[PDB]
Order: structure tokens, then sequence, then C-alpha cells
């Protein structure tokens, strides 16, 4: 099992620079996660996307997450996000976690 506090921690060293995740936060230099889950690829209104992440047309999943958070250029090749990679699975897990209550 996941842990949503490390899970939040995980998230303000990593993402929160890019990202928030309330409904109504603002987009930064990535989008506003609200409602990320369930939501297909380059879906946020009023958000710049590349096309790479647009036409990847993922439906946004646990399982999709994890791939793409893993190594992100990889995953979507193109994509203008920043972001190495989160090597550990558990760290993955967590984040996940966290992201999926915190976005919803
Ligand atoms: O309008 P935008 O800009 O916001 C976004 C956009 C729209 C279109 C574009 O050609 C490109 C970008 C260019 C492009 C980029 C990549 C990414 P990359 O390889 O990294 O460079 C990849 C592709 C691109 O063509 C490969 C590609 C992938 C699929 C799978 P899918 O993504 O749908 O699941 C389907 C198509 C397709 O060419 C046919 C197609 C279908 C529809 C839907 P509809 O029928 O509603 O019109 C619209 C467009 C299409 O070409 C028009
Ligand atoms: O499978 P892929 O491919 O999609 C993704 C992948 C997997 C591995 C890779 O070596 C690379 C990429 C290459 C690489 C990339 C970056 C990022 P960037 O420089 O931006 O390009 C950074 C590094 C790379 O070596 C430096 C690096 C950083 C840390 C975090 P930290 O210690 O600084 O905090 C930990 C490791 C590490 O080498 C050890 C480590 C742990 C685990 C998970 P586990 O231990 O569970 O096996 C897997 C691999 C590891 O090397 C294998
Ligand atoms: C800036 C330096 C970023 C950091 C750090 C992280 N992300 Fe990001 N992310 C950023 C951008 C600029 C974009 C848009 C990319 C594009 O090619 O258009 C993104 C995108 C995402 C997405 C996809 C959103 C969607 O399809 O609507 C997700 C799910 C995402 N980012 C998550 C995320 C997480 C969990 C991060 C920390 C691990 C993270 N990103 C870091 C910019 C930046
Ligand atoms: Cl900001």
């Amino acid at each position: 099992a996941g842990s949503a506090k490390k899970g939040a921690t995980l998230f303000k060293t990593r993402c929160l620079q890019c990202h928030t995740v309330e409904k109504g936060g603002p987009h930064k230099v990535g989008p506003n996660l609200h409602g990320i889950f369930g939501r297909h690829s380059g879906q946020a209104e009023g958000y710049s996307y590349t096309d790479a992440n647009i036409k990847k047309n993922v439906l946004w999943d646990e399982n999709n997450m994890s791939e793409y958070l893993t190594n992100p250029k990889k995953y979507i090749p193109g994509t203008k996000m920043a972001f190495g990679g989160l090597k550990k699975e558990k760290d993955r897990n967590d984040l996940i976690t966290y992201l999926k209550k915190a976005t919803e």
C-alpha cells in the first residue's frame, strides 16, 4: 500500500514547482492536475500542451502514471516536461497514492 503522506512530500520536492493539484489551482510551468485520473492526456483547459502530449492520447490511470513518471520523455517523446524520472517504485506508488486523493 502506498503512503500518501510520504507521497505529499515527494510531490512538494519534485513536482510542486511546476504543478498544482486543487480544483481551480493555477496552471504554472505545467498544467494544474485536478481531475487528471480518468482524463485523457493534453485536455486541461487553458493550458498550451505539446502535440506530443495531446496525441499520446492516454487515459491517465495509476499504472500508466507510474510508467510516465519513471521516465517522462520515454513515455511521451517530445514532451516539454523537464523531469528526469522517479527511479524507485515505492516513491512512485507513494506519490500516486497522494495524487489520486489530492486531485480528486
Ligand atoms: O490540433 P493539435 O495541434 O492540438 C493536435 C494534432 C492534431 C492533428 C495532427 O496531425 C497533429 C497534432 C500532428 C501530430 C503530432 C503527433 C505527436 P509527435 O509524433 O510527437 O510529433 C502525432 C501525430 C500527429 O498527426 C500522429 C497521429 C496520431 C493519431 C492518434 P490519436 O492521438 O488521435 O489517439 C491520429 C492521427 C495522427 O496523425 C490522425 C489524426 C486524428 C485527429 C483526430 P480528429 O478525427 O478529431 O480530427 C486529428 C489529427 C490527426 O492527424 C490532426
Ligand atoms: O528504466 P528507464 O531507462 O526508463 C529509467 C532509468 C533507470 C536506471 C538508470 O540508470 C537510468 C534510467 C539512467 C539514469 C537517468 C537519470 C535521470 P537523467 O540524468 O535526467 O537522465 C539519473 C541517473 C541514471 O543512472 C542517476 C541515478 C539517480 C538515482 C536517483 P538519486 O540517488 O540521485 O536520488 C538513482 C540511481 C541512478 O543511477 C540508481 C538507480 C535506481 C534504479 C531504481 P531501483 O534501485 O529500484 O532499481 C534504477 C536505475 C538506477 O541507476 C536504472
Ligand atoms: C517543471 C519543471 C515540471 C516538473 C518538475 C514536473 N512537471 Fe509535469 N509537466 C510539466 C509540463 C511543462 C507539462 C506539459 C508537457 C507537455 O508536453 O505539454 C507536464 C505534464 C505533466 C502531466 C500530463 C498532464 C496532462 O496530460 O494533462 C502529468 C501527469 C505531470 N506532468 C505530472 C507531474 C508529476 C507527478 C511531477 C513530479 C513527479 C511532475 N509532473 C514534475 C512540467 C513539469
Ligand atoms: Cl508558479
